[PDB]
């Protein structure tokens, strides 16, 4: 016989108290990308870029992160 | 026999408090992206950016996140 | 017979006060990629980026993070 | 016969109290990159960046980080 | 007495033969421009470009050019 | 009494033969421009260009130039 | 009495012969400009660029250049 129990707690706290966010200015001068790439072949949960000139403003007044994986393998 | 008991307990928090957010200015100048492929072969969940010139702005008053997979495998 | 109780207990705290954020300025003079990858293969689980020229500008009020794997294996 | 306990407790405290954070400036003059890589093969769990010209400004008002991997492997 | 006697002579010459012009190409990424200007006050013979962003692609089979000012001042 | 006799000849030559102009390319990443200038005064054959994001291509098949200023004062 | 004779001759040669031009490429990458002129005072014959990104591709057949200046004063 087996008997596996798994009843994990989690009572945690993830916070922040932020005031005022303001003057956050993002001016980029444009540059200049080139790829060359004769052949591709992509096969299994993949992610690409291949070319990009690519600006991001990302400004959350929280922004607070909270991953949590479990995993309960038998065999 | 086999017994099993999967029991978390989650009372987790997940926070801001943000006051004003005010002057996010996202103002780019514009680039210039080439690419080349002379063929693409995808084939399982393949995520693809192949050219790109992307802004992006984002400015959430909270934007907190909260990932909690969870999996139970028997064999 | 085998017993296996896993019962991890987490109060844990992540946390800030963060009065003004204010003056973030980002100006970036654009530069210039060049990438030659004449043939490509990818093939389990793969993040790529080929060719980039990115800016971010990533301003979070809290932007508190809490990573918590859990694993489970039994044989 | 087996028994196994684990009982971990965390009651631990990740914070900072931060005031302005002001005038932070971030004003790159822009550079360039080349690369040639005649094939690639990428096959498991790959991070890559070929070519890159990539800025970052990140001013997280808290930013407080808390990794907590477990792992329990029965045989 | 005075005699003034002003005969120049020109019989210059100012030419080109030019063959194939072709693949002229001109692909300018569009870039950002701000001008902040409280007052202005222009008064004689100005030319004045205040803000701009001005492409042009000036191909003339020719494009000769042949200025010939005389100025004959007496007093 | 005065005698002045200003005769000049010019029986000059200027010239090219230019085959092919052929494969020009001329593609520039747009930049980013910003002036501050609270006030401005300008007052005689003044040529001013204050803020600008200006792109050229120009391609004479000839483009020969001949500038040939004269001038005679008495006094 | 006075007498003046200004006779120059020009019999003279300005002259290319320049088979292919070809492959002329011009790919900038796109910068940044910043400029702060609290006032300004501008008053005879000014040329001025006060900010500027400004890409030129100049591809004369011939281009060939002839300044010929003449004066003659007399008091």
């Amino acid at each position: 016989s087996v008997q596996i129990v798994y009843k994990p707690v989690d009572l945690s706290k993830v916070t922040s108290k932020c005031g005022s966010l303001g003057n956050i200015h993002h001016k980029p001068g444009g540059g200049q990308v080139e790829v060359k790439s004769e052949k591709l072949d992509f096969k299994d949960r993949v992610q690409s870029k291949i070319g990009s000139l690519d600006n991001i403003t990302h400004v959350p007044g929280g922004g607070n992160k909270k991953i949590e994986t479990h995993k309960l393998t038998f065999r």
